[PDB]
């Protein structure tokens, strides 16, 4: 679809089996989600942001549908009102900005 | 243009006679800029993102050019690590996220 601005882009996402909602947002280079359980092992990571730098859960090739189209990438999970998909899945989906 | 995401979607921007680079970001409501002085009144604000939050001063109707396209509206400045171009001023200039 084409998504204009004039309301918060969000969309649903499937992670997990589970249905949930989440933020596009360009300004984020790797997709981060509020505390769920994951399969397999993570890798500390560092990322920076409007308050400064934090600390969190890095899980690689994770499964997710996002507004219905298949991804499979890095999440990242750590403190957030809310879902973030960010640019490494939007490119899969193969989303881009147009004006 | 059209704006792919496998890099950071950072534009030029002209914002009180003074050039900067700025990141597109489809996730923020509001404005943010690194600290400068603006004309005109201003009032506190609190803004909170990954890392904590920081104080700003809010700004009304102040005009910025991006990426060539002029638009208006309410400018937040404060010790913001990146400059942000949020939905405020997206919308002005016809921005859309596609896939
Ligand atoms: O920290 C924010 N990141 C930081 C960020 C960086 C990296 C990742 C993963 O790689 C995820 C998020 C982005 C903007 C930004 C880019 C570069 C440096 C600093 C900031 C984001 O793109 C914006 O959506 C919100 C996301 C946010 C929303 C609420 C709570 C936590 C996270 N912000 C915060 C923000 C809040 C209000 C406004 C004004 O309305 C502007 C920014």
């Amino acid at each position: 679809p084409q998504i204009t601005l004039w309301k918060r882009p969000l969309v649903t996402i499937k992670i997990g089996g589970q249905l949930k909602e989440a933020l596009l947002d360009t300004g984020a280079d790797d997709t981060v989600i509020e505390e769920m359980s994951l399969p397999g092992r993570w890798k500390p990571k560092m990322i920076g942001g409007i308050g400064g730098f934090i600390k969190v859960r890095q899980y690689d090739q994770i499964i997710i549908e996002i507004a219905g189209h298949k991804a499979i990438g890095t999440v990242l999970v750590g403190p957030t009102p809310v879902n973030i998909i960010a640019r490494n899945l939007l490119t899969q989906i193969g989303a881009t900005l147009n004006f």
